[PDB]
């Protein structure tokens, strides 16, 4: 046996590789960057046929987590090249090599979660993406479904929750959680995205010291979304790899309940000591519940990392960081 | 200015001809010249430069250009032309302020060759089983993304298999030759590398040229829609012009499929050739596709019955002979 994990230098991919190696399993990574773990890995691109053939040699299962995201139109061609064409060729190569199971990392942006037709969002919700990234994942799902119906290779489609390492949650410098929960990092993120109207609104709400942000929509409805610990995503991915009943399946993978920002921000602020600034953003905002009932019932998935557990760990990490910075 | 991609192909050249006869302003776009001398870009959907030149000053796009191949060596190109080319053309059209974009899709998106229910309606699941069918499904999703997101109107037309009337009784035509004549079908299957099917067909040869009546392994005659190019052109004009086509998805083709057990004797009555009946391994082809939506929404009326098509095909055959 040999398991190929693409995107093995990324958040989830590295954790999946690590888990498999603690099991003593033979794993090969495949990522544009080295992982820095010094494990067996191809350092190369999903765009390159040579890298694909090298990566697939002798492989019995593929966990396809490698993908590219960008908001810049300059990068859109690359996003389709990596996410659509790369997935297409990797699927064909895996099938030709007699791979037994191919697990595809999809996203709730295929629905999209940011514009649900009903709640909770189940796997049979329409697939009507409104972002180019969501569109690439939908096209990827269709490539996977084509193989599911036509070859001996088993497939699993997993629609990922937004995923964080617990320690990222209370780190101003984290890529997602910094702007998600801290006002000044969000000002900076929005400026760098070039969203001037939002950036200026955020700056206008600054209270003269660092603060948390509690994001709500134009009607003052607090944001709500699934934030899932990397460790639970890993557990579900391992189930997708090994469980008999995963074959041919499509599953939302994420924690049971969304974080309600109205409840969550006070809990966060109780841990950091920072004041909270509430901002009403234009539009519907982010407000979704995504059902993980199918994966719970079909594969026996159970998430263990509740937001309360994640926050406790995030806080410990933050305090260690601040102790070091302040020489305490 | 109407841009028609695939303008040197079967349906595209006819659409361009129809629009030009009406006195409309049309620009072609195809890998090949049309041979008509009309305004056209000779170039590729894979070429960003060619896309830029083709889209300039354009107000509507009829996107009929695409590549089909059964060979694995050709699969990368099929995806590059049908998926990536469509993606970039859509983006170019949208940015240029194109008012309506009509996309030529296929019954292969369903697929018609393995229906879940009959007749096949637009809400039939989309589960293609050929790489070509897959490229058209992905193209449809690209169009749907634009339909939902931009001001550019879209129309998706799922095409019936389409023939010029004259092709039907021509042994040398690409589709109808093998479809209805035994020896051309042997040659086709040989050139595809389907050596064992070619051998079955060869074993049925009666020592002179013959028609083939294709059935499945249980002797169920094949049944499929074969629509005249002229009816497809009529439907495409409606997709271009009709206010109610906007945001629509329509099966485009004639009302009824041809059942080959009925069709082949009609064909043989016109050519004089004997008929050889072949029972192919597997489920064969058997489908009815509903055009009710386009009939009732756009006022589409198919006019070229198979009998009319065959009369024209026979006349053309007789002139050739
Ligand atoms: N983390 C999330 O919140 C989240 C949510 C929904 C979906 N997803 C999807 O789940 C998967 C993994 O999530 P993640 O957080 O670990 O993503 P990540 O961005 O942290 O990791 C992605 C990895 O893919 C690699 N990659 C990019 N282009 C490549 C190429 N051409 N060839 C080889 N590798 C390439 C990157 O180098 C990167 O290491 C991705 O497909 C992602 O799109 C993630
Ligand atoms: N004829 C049918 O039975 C049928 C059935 C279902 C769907 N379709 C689809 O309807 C459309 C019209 O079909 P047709 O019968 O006219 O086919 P066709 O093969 O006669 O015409 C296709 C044209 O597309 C052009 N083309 C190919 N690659 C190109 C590229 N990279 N750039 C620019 N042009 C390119 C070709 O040169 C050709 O002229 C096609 O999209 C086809 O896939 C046709
Ligand atoms: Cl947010
Ligand atoms: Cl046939």
């Amino acid at each position: 046996h040999m398991i190929l994990v693409t995107g093995s230098a990324g958040r989830v991919g590295r954790a999946v590789v690590a888990a498999l190696r603690t099991q003593g399993r033979t794993v090969r990574g495949f990522d544009l960057r080295p992982s820095g773990t010094g494990g067996e890995e191809v350092v190369g691109s999903l765009e390159d046929g040579q890298a694909l053939s090298d990566a697939i040699m002798g492989v019995s299962a593929v966990l396809h987590l490698g993908a590219f995201m960008s908001w810049a139109p300059a990068d859109r061609d690359r996003m389709f090249a990596v996410n659509v064409e790369g997935t297409r060729r990797l699927l064909d190569a895996a099938s030709a090599a007699g791979v037994r199971r191919f697990v595809f990392a999809s996203s709730g942006e295929v629905y999209p979660e940011n514009r649900p037709e009903f709640l909770p969002v189940t796997e049979d919700h329409p697939l009507c993406p409104n972002s180019p990234y969501g569109l690439t994942k939908l096209l990827g799902e269709e490539l996977v479904r084509f193989h599911q119906r036509s070859g001996a290779m088993e497939t699993v489609i997993l629609r990922f929750s937004h995923t964080q390492d617990a320690t990222e949650l209370l780190d101003e410098d984290s890529f997602f959680s910094g702007p998600r929960f801290f006002l000044r990092p969000r000002i900076h993120q929005q400026q760098n995205f070039g969203n001037a109207a939002i950036a200026e609104l955020l700056q206008s709400r600054d209270i003269g010291e660092p603060s948390h942000i509690l994001a709500r929509n134009e009607n003052g409805r607090p944001f709500r979304m699934h934030i899932t610990d990397t460790r639970d995503m890993v557990a579900g991915i391992l189930l997708a790899l090994d469980h008999p009943e995963a074959a041919g399946g499509t599953f939302n993978l994420g924690a049971d309940e969304p974080a309600d920002f109205a409840a969550l921000l006070p809990k966060i602020a109780a841990l950091t000591g920072l004041p909270i600034v509430t901002v009403d953003f234009p539009g519907d905002g982010v407000y979704y519940h995504t059902s993980n009932e199918r994966i719970r019932n079909t594969l026996g998935f159970e998430a263990e990392w509740t937001m309360d557990r994640m926050l406790e760990e995030a806080a410990t990490a933050r305090r260690q960081r601040l102790a070091k910075e302040q020489r305490r």
